[PDB]
């Protein structure tokens, strides 16, 4: 497990996709400043305030701006400036053994998807979904207590996940939580640095931005592969901006249709990930949902 | 490897929309490419969903697959070609009668969304499925090479072929874009080259599509296990250079490039560059980091006109450095 965060403690920022501290510089810096004036520190990443159009830099540049936060013992939470597309092409360059070695958090949302479950299949250590930096930090204030209440605090456990959520399908379901953006987990998938998923997990998955017939094609692609014949329930994150080409229907009917009446609990509109104010949460843990009275609780521990 | 039958003069190819409902949405081009193919003598079975509204698609999962169920049970359908694609084939997978269409095997084709179900009838079956025209797309009424389209799709599937069976390079090839003040595309037409980015030959068994909808069958019973020595095909359309990277990159870390003994890359229509002036092939090259694989891009099997029919699942031999593809066994009986 990874040591908690710390007041004091040093934030390592990194740009896996697209150029934000470039293309964003004034909202960026109002996110340092936040975390800065709460007595954090920031070490920047190497390509901080570069461009190279859709990307920070190419991918080694990318891996090499990771992998030295890594590496940094004095770093004890690396967090995404933001996401994009691009994190999938790190992972075959990532030093896992330097971070098994001296596990740290590690943080992010949506295209850090790729990294976040990347890390945790290749090491085992968990986590997390939760904030980046500029979209995050740059509303805020109960962004940064759900941080400090799950990264900084001592939790008794079950430790409770707060945030309109829907009980889509009665039940309860209690396993190990793994999933993120599924559009993302589409570009890492079967892949070694795609975690297995296994008999009675519970699925979390989230996407933004997208239209029904996305949303169609991804959750067939779980159907396809089975997922639904081995998972215990189904958390679904809430989708902002979803398009929904003009069929009235909500992502979670969608999915009713793919799943074809198997009665797995689902909870839908969860407080994950694209939202604001945003959970944090870790991933690879146990976790009980109760879809019918809407909670979500981590059952063991994810931190020193 | 069992075969279809080679599609005969006045055989019936029976049409479905396994997604988006074009032949709702655009009656009049769906009209004019059910002609072309009529005045050819061919006889057009219009699947259950034809004419069928459900906005981004055609019909429920369950409607689609029944409509293409319906194709593959009928003893007197040879050829069974998609309306168009989009994105939702996929969701017919579990459902489509595998059994059926491997005792009875026709000639399945289309292309783009359509590669979900031509990799999972492969897949299940053994039986090669056909990378080539979708009915509205490819003769429908303005779009360009029509003709050469149509030829290319006898010579796989009609003619009789002596082996190896030479794959030409069209002469002349069209994208096609359209502005924001006119009301119908402008198509630019222009002499055609293929591209040796990376020198060599490679033989193997050809397998590959849309990448995009290949991303959407991954890791399922419908997705053919990729083996050494086998050549990656693979195309996209109308995407941008951060899509493209992550598709390329899904590829890398999924070991498909320590896998594969030559890659053929499909021209890719309306790219958006992201403002790199970079190729989609020079993004596969950084991926490969020097890796050096036997690559010919810019080939003719994708979304730009015309469109060659290639079989999928066939051993095929790949000259990049020549600029040549074959196939080297048959395909059809």
């Amino acid at each position: 497990l990874p040591k908690s965060l710390k007041y004091g403690d040093t934030i390592g920022i990194y740009s896996p996709s697209s150029p934000v501290t470039y293309t964003s510089p004034k909202r960026f810096e109002r996110a340092k400043s936040y975390l800065l004036q709460k007595g954090f520190h920031i070490l920047e990443g190497s390509l901080t305030g570069r461009y190279d159009y859709y990307r920070s830099g190419s991918i080694q540049e990318r891996a090499k701006e990771l992998n030295a936060l890594i590496r940094n013992p004095n770093v004890s939470c690396i967090m995404s400036t933001i996401g994009g597309m691009n994190s999938n092409s790190l992972l075959p360059y990532i030093d896992y053994d330097a971070f098994q070695n001296n596990p740290k958090i590690m943080i992010g949302y949506s295209d850090a998807t790729a990294l976040l479950l990347g890390i945790y299949a290749k090491t085992g250590i968990p986590t997390f979904y939760g904030p980046a930096l500029v979209p995050s930090f740059g509303f805020v204030d109960d962004t940064y207590k759900y941080f400090l209440e799950t990264l900084l605090h001592d939790q008794a456990l079950p430790y409770n996940i707060k945030q309109n959520w829907i009980s889509v399908t009665n039940g309860q379901a209690t396993g190990r939580v793994i999933g993120g953006n599924l559009n993302t987990i589409q570009g890492i998938w079967g892949s070694p640095y795609m975690p297995c998923i296994q008999e009675g997990d519970i699925l979390f998955i989230e996407d933004s931005s997208k239209d029904a017939a996305t949303i169609e094609r991804s959750f067939s692609f779980l159907k396809i592969n089975g997922v639904f014949d081995k998972v215990s329930g189904i958390i679904l994150g809430k989708h902002e901006q979803f398009d929904d080409c003009g069929t009235n229907r909500k992502p979670y009917e969608i999915l009713l249709e793919v799943l074809q009446n198997q009665r797995i609990p689902l909870l839908a509109d969860f407080d994950c990930c694209h939202t604001h104010p945003m959970i944090t949460m870790p991933i690879g843990v146990q976790v009980k949902m109760d879809a019918t009275n809407k909670t979500i609780h981590i059952l063991e521990k994810w931190k020193i």
